[PDB]
Order: structure tokens, then sequence, then C-alpha cells
């Protein structure tokens, strides 16, 4: 008995086809992904194979004006049109609160939405009862397949799920559900979830009875053979984990932004044991036509969006890709920090903040690049994809020791494409990744403020510094608990996207460089 | 027989009293220099000492809107009022060409103007004949003293003297003039000139018959004891040179910008041999009152000068002092280079240009931030007085590396070649041999979607924005003039910086590490 698992993750509101790097489509012959093209490929496979599941591992929410405007209604609509079979909740599904998850998505989805490790408490429990499930048993041909869901333990620090939801440890929360399925004589079991590649492998190894893990969150690209595009494989597809109970468990993920369709064929015996698995993500390039009906529907909904005028011009590529901004100095990060600093200084009235020259900004907050080849034009739509969260750029007062700890946290688990990696302004930092976590920062110089000419001086642990940063970080987002607990003063500031669009309008032509604000030894 | 030598050099249009750093006076209680205050001090000395000479060692011209508007007439007028006894020509005296010097300095000065190593060729010769002299014999009491003048032979690459003036070696041109004075039995000789401290010491050493050297050009502060202000002494005052004759020859200079009055007392014997000398520059601070009469004349002329509206605000000290910009990265240089780049980018072969060089010698004043941050046209005019343009050139890598070597080839003499930059990270090792001091030179890539710094390559070609002065080989940058591959003239220098300050509204250039030393 063969099962074909088709899988997406971290689509992040890329409803329309995109440029190769997931930014707006311009030359529609090199464009990729989009829901209309996805439909075609799914349809082709459904024509060919008898036992097909189409799964999503979370993070449909957030990423373009589609989501800014339709708030998830577009998600339920097009996922329904694609006839997804199940979805696990990702952290970004909680970005508009539970209220923004229940109403546009949980009420409208025609397929089960899953997470076994999220527990409701207080009044919310009976409100959201049954709207998402820990698992679902799905008929596939004459067989059934159990699908069990999970969501990153870190979600309260990543998104806005509120205080009435408890996020338990994935493995602990999963094992009883998998056991219940086994007592129900479900012998084929897929764990579908949004915790990242490292947790996916742990689940494969530790949760007895799981046959396949379909993951997301870390935007992991896996591939067997020579890759068809710019993404560099982190490992083979599928990635085989040897479980503690001695089984070979395939672990898959499919990058992000709808660029690829995950495709894994599993051979089971009649008792539900995996005999073999093989596949590869399918590049959704222009060789696959966009489905006319879906496309027409897309064009219909695209009308309301067209509103989003030219803000200014860039003469350089604005690299706001996660592969850059979560790993090293990226010019989009520099631009945003420079904008934060610039906008604030143009408030010369407020005396306590009018020399602030230091900025930090989590790479996880930077959600898209902007391409320069379209006459360099930058529009509100382009920018809303970079900064979709509607946050503010705030001022805080911090001890040197706090900042040093923040920079340690920035790389404490480097290599997993997590969001806490810091972009900067008025700061020169050097990391040595070979040293133990907590001790990786080997140089940290900052612009002096009590000096008539700004220059770089070593940060002192017992001095106090003034820093501009996203409110998300001021509130301890991405696990910067030291900032929230230790800050000395916190004033709220201007709206993030307005700050950057203003700066671009003032500057007229921008050209941020990679300058060596951040180095590695 | 005791002679009192009072001396100024490199006043550079500081006619009005100034802030301590030579920029515009704001809080008059803490201000310094200016001709009114100088007059008071000179007068206190003349009234107390029998044998006084007041000498200037050049570079009166250029530095504030006084010179922009009056073009030298203010120099002749106020030097006449102070009754200078002699002046040597400096390089900046040629900024407005020979016509800018003949009229109105040489025609209107009531004192001799000197330079023995400047020779006029062709038709200019008869036109300039006698308007400046190689030497002058001055009666002082019952005695005479000879003064011989000299002017940096680098003047053609620093200023605009034209093709009809020849600038000979100072030492070779001085010796026969000094010999002529000996023939006339003048036994007390002062060399007064504008070539810098190093040349002044060479003159003291090798020109037989010179008793005292009074210099300028390098803005050298010399002092004996604890200095009265921020300037750090480069040596004792006077600086003693041992000549090739075995004689001790005092060498003096008095910083710049009219901040100090040089004061040297010298004891001569009957045969015009220096027995001893002592003194010190006198700090012209607020303990010395401005002469009411000179002040009133200054206040009268000042009317035609009233700048004006605020261009924008700075929240940082804009360090355009020579002690910074000719020695290390200074934030005024960063500001000007970033403005050069910014203006060009928003206003096509050059539309990606990200590299800038600017000689520190073109940066003529700082701007103080403590005046409610305000920046006026007057402030800016003091920083960029030359009316040049910011041009675009195309240069081989090898040329650029040569330029950066030249930049530090004689580091330490406060000369103008030292380069401020944009889009470039340079590292110097000053312990290495001249011509091999550049140990790291990274520049912003051009053929790239995202700008980053990469090592400069000799064989590659770069586009750079820089002053027309450098494109033309000013400051000895011959390699740029001779080797460049394309040169397009650009916008007016002060206009570029003004509009940038205006567009940015609030500025805050930092010292970032664009230039480092090993
Ligand atoms: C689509 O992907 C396949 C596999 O890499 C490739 O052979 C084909 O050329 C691609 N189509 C286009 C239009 O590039
Ligand atoms: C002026 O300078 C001298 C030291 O050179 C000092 O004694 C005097 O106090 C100064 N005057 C003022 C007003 O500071
Ligand atoms: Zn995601
Ligand atoms: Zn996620
Ligand atoms: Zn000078
Ligand atoms: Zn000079």
């Amino acid at each position: 008995w063969e099962l074909t698992i088709l899988h997406t993750n971290d689509v992040h509101s890329r409803l329309e086809q995109t440029s190769e790097d997931s930014s707006k489509c311009v030359n529609a012959s090199r464009c990729m992904g989009g829901v209309a093209r996805l439909f075609t490929k799914v349809q082709q496979i459904r024509r060919a194979e008898p036992n097909v599941l189409l799964l999503d591992a979370g993070d449909q929410y957030q990423g373009t004006i589609w989501f800014t405007v339709y708030k998830g209604a577009e998600v339920a609509h097009f996922m329904n049109a694609l006839r997804y079979d199940a979805m696990a909740l990702g952290n970004h599904e909680f970005d508009n609160g539970v209220e923004g998850l229940i109403e546009p998505l949980l009420k409208e989805a025609k397929f089960p939405i899953l997470s076994a490790n999220i527990k409701a408490k207080g009044p919310l429990a009976s409100q959201i009862s049954g709207l998402y499930l820990p698992y679902k048993v799905l008929p596939v041909g004459d067989e059934v397949v159990g699908i069990v869901g999970y969501t990153s333990k870190e979600t309260p620090f990543l998104s806005n799920p509120g205080t009435n939801l408890v996020f338990e440890d994935e493995i602990t929360a999963l094992q009883p559900e998998v056991d219940k399925l086994k007592t129900l004589n479900v012998n084929k079991i897929i764990a579908l979830g949004h915790s990242g590649f490292e947790m996916d492998k742990l689940i494969a190894q530790k949760v007895r009875g799981v046959d396949v893990v379909v993951g997301g969150h870390s935007n992991t690209f896996l591939y067997t053979g020579n890759p068809p595009s710019k993404e560099v494989p982190a490992g083979k597809y599928p990635f085989i984990v040897t479980s503690d109970d001695g089984r070979k468990v395939p672990v898959v993920q499919a990058y992000a932004f709808g660029k690829y369709l995950g495709y894994l064929k599993i051979e089971f015996d009649e008792r539900g044991n995996v005999i073999s698995s093989h596949g590869n993500p399918i590049l959704l390039n222009s060789s696959i036509p966009e489905d006319p009906s879906i496309k027409a529907d897309i064009n219909k909904w695209r009308i309301k969006l067209d509103n989003y005028q030219e803000l200014g011009k860039t003469i350089v590529y604005l690299d706001g890709s996660s592969q850059s901004c979560r790993f090293r100095e990226c010019n989009m990060g520099n631009l945003i920090c420079d904008a934060m600093i610039n906008n604030n200084l143009r408030h010369t009235d407020e005396m306590f903040w009018n020399h602030v020259s230091m900025c930090i900004l989590n790479g996880g907050g930077i959600r898209s690049p902007i391409d320069e080849r379209n006459n360099g034009t930058i529009t509100w739509e382009n920018l809303a994809a970079v900064l979709p969260f509607g946050g503010t750029f705030d001022l805080v007062q911090l001890k040197g020791s706090t900042l040093k700890k923040a920079f340690e946290h920035s790389v404490h688990r480097y290599g997993q494409s997590t969001g806490e990696f810091l972009q900067v302004g008025g700061i020169h930092v050097v990391y040595d990744l070979s040293r133990k976590p907590g001790d990786r920062v080997v140089k940290l110089d900052v612009l002096c403020t009590k000096c008539r000419v700004p220059s770089y001086d070593p940060l002192k642990m017992d001095e106090v510094y003034k820093v501009i940063l996203p409110n998300f970080l001021a509130n301890g987002g991405d696990g910067f608990q030291m900032i929230k607990d230790e800050l000395l003063r916190h004033d709220s500031g201007d709206q993030d996207i307005n700050v950057v669009s203003t700066y671009i309008s003032k500057m007229k032509v921008i050209y941020p460089a990679v300058e060596g604000r951040i180095k590695f030894s």
C-alpha cells in the first residue's frame, strides 16, 4: 500500500506567484509558486496516484498585503479550493490573537486543523473546544491514516496567543495521542507540526509509533540529488531518523513561501510498517501552468489590493531574506536600523532620546527582500511584505551587561535559522561560534554618546546605554527575556512601517551596504 | 642690543575674534584672537620695548566670508592699521591668481611684502616688478635688520599662481640675497617665510648668515613650559637649530588663526651675532581687551557680511580641524564625502558611485554644535571656501593605491595630502617605508547587487568622486591627473554640502573606522 504525501509549510501569504526570492512577481516567465500553480501540480498528482494526502505544516498566516487586508479569510478560501486534507497550527497563526485565528480560519476551514500540545484554559476552553484537534483519523482509499499535530513550544514568545493557551512540550504531548490512535487500531501515523527541523528529528526518534514526520518552521530545504534552484540542501529528502524503538522514520520539510511542493511516496505493509520512502520537493517553476479558475479567483481578490504609489527608489538589492538576515549582517537590516535611528533623531524636542545612536533588530522581524531591477521602485506593497507586524520602534535604556547577554542570546543556538539573530546600527559586534554558547561574543563596540564626536568604544558591562529596538524585543519576544526583565526605561515610539517609508521618502534614493557591523572569526 | 620680534602666520581671515577652535565666535566671553585684540597686545609691547618688529609669515588670505567678500582688501586694510613691518608671501596669497594678489594686497599694503624664491617670467615680469621684494632692510632704532622672504616651492600644486611665476628652491634662492645683504654690511638677518617647520630648520642650518627663522605653513605650535591652551607643543620656543657654521639659530612659528602672537626676544652683540633668545607665543584670550577703535572699524566692515538662515542642524561637533583631518579620520571629512556621494547618486555611468576621497587640506574649519545645533552659510563657507567642484573620475586600482601611499608619504608635518574617505576602508602602517605604508585597502564593490567591502585590486578599475583640485593634481597627486581614465566635472562644492544638510535636516557624522593605523 503506497501513500503519496504532498506537503507545504511556511507559505506565509504567498498566494500569488513570486520572484525566485519570494518577493513580488515582476517578470511573469521566471516567476514561481502561487496557489494557482500549486493547484495544477496537486491536480496532476491526484490524477496519477490513488492514495494522496495534501498537508500543511503551519505558518500560512502573515507575509503580504493579502494577509494584511483579508486577515486569513484568503487562507481558508484558497486552502479550501486546494482541498487540503489537514493543517497543523504554526506560531504565526496566532499573530492576530486567538480571535484572529478562530474567526477567519478555524470557522471557515473545510479540513481539520491540528495541534496536540496546545491546551486551552479558563473560559476560552469551552469557546475553542473542537475548533482544532490533537489528531484526526482520515480515510485514504480502504485504509485510514492518523494525523497528529504539534506547534512550537516557543509560540508565546513568537506570537500573540494570549494567556489562556498553554503550550506544552511537543514529545510529551504527542505520545499519549499516538498511543490512543494505536489502541484505535490506526497503524499508519503522520506527525504534522510546526517546531523546526531539530524538534522534528527528536519527534521521529522519541515518539513511539510515528511513521513519518512532516515539519516546518525552520524553512528547511531537503533534497536528494542535484538541486533545481538556489536553495542549498541541509540534508537528503527524506531525512532518515533511526527511532529509539528501532524504526527508520523519514522526516520531511519543503523550504517556504510556496516555492516547492513537498512530495514523499511511502510504501507500507498491511500492518502499517514503513517498507520504503522516496521523493523530492517539486520546484513550482513556470513549466507548470497556473490553473485558470484559481488564477481568475486570485485576480478577482487582487482588485481590492491594488491600492497599495511609489515611496522612493533603491539602487541596490535590499536583501531581507531569512538566509541572510538570520545568519549574518544583511543590508535590509542596516537600512531599517538606520531608519529607526534617523526618524528618532528628527524628534529633537524630546531631550532624553535625541542622541540615541544604537539599534538592534531581530532578523526574524524582517520578512522579505525587495528587488531593485524594476526601475528601483519601492511601493507600500513591497514594504508591507518586509514589515508586516504593525509594531513600533521603541526606546529603551539598558545596562551594558544586559546588551552583552542579548548578543549572546542572538547566537546561542546559531545554525537553525531561528529569529533571534540581531541586525544592528551604531554597533560593531564580532562572534566566535567555536566558543561555548553564552561566551560567543568576542568584540562589542558601540558609539559613545557622552562625547562631542561619536566614535566606537568597547561596551562596558557596568555602563548604561540607550537603544532603539522593536517593541516585540522590548516585550521579550524571540526569548530576549533579559531585555524585558532588566531594562531601566521603556518609551513606545513610532509605527514601524511608517518610520521606514518616511525615511525612504526623505532619502529619495537609498543604497544600504554590508559594512562589517557584524563579523565572525 | 635687544630685538623684540612679534610674529603671526596662517591667520587665514580670522579678522574677528573666534571660538577656541578658530570657528565662529558665539560666547564673546570665551573668545580669542582677532585683529582688535592683537592690536591691543602689540600696542602694549611697543609701548614697553624700544626695538620692536611685527612680522607676518603668510597665509593671511582665505578662510572666512571676510575674504570671500573683500578678497584681500580687508587684509591690506587691517594689516596696515596694525602697522606690520613686513610680510612674506604664503601659498594662499595666490588663491585668486596673481591678479587677486597684485590687487588689492600688493598695491595697498603700506609695508614690504617679501619672497626671494618667486621669479616672474614673460610679460608678467615688468607688470609685477618691485611689487614684492626678495628682501628689505629695515631701520630699527639706531640699527638696521635685514628681512629675506621665502614661499613654499609647492605653491603651484597648492594654489593658483599661474604659469608665469617660477618657484625656486628656498635655500638656493635665499643664499645670494643674504650674501647681498652682507655686502651692504647688514649683520642682523631674519629669514621670514612660508614653507613649513621642516624647511625652516633646513634654512636655519644651511643658509649662511641667517640669525633667526620666522616661519609658517605647518601651523606649528612651539612652547617652553606649560602651554596655556589645547595646542600641544611640537618643541620648545624657540626651536634651536645648530647651523653648519656652528651657530645656534632660533626657529619660531606661532600656530595659526590669530590665536597667539609670537614673541621672541633676541640679544645681539655688536657684530650681529645672537648671544641668546627667549620668549613664547602669547595667547590672545579674553584677558586682553579688543581695541575699541579697531573693533569699531571691524564692526563697520562686518555690515556687508550679514549670513543668515539656518541650513540645518548638527547634533555632533563637526571636527574639521587640521589637527584631526590631516592626521586621522575626522567626522567632517566623513560628512563631506557622504554628501559628495549622496548628491551625485540622486542627481548613467556614475549613478552607482560609492567611493570618495577628499584631501584634509581642503577642509578649512570645524563647526560647533553647541549653538542650538544651527549651521549657517557663514559656518559652511569657512569649511569650504575655495569654490571648487566635486568631480567624477575613473581610476585604475594601482593609481588609487599610489594615491593612498602619497596620502601618508611624509606623515607628521601637518600637510594637506592626507585623505578623508567614503566607501573605503584603509589601514596604514606608518613604521613602514614611504610608498609601502598601505597595508589594507578595501572598497565597496561596484559589480554587485549588494554593496560590500572587498580588497582593492591593482588591475581593476574604479569610479571615485573627489575635488577637482585633486583631479587636477593638487597636493602633489600627479598620479591622479596623469593616470585617470575619465574626468567629468561635477556640482559646486559648498552647494553640494549645503543641500545635503538641508535635505537631511539633522546630521550626526561619526568616526567609524574608515581609516586605521597599525
Ligand atoms: C522547471 O524545473 C525543472 C526541474 O529542475 C527544469 O527541468 C525546468 O527547466 C524548469 N522550468 C523552467 C521554465 O525553468
Ligand atoms: C589668558 O591666558 C593666561 C594664561 O596664558 C591666563 O593666566 C589667564 O587667566 C587667561 N585669561 C582668561 C580669561 O582665561
Ligand atoms: Zn514561518
Ligand atoms: Zn514558524
Ligand atoms: Zn595656511
Ligand atoms: Zn600654507
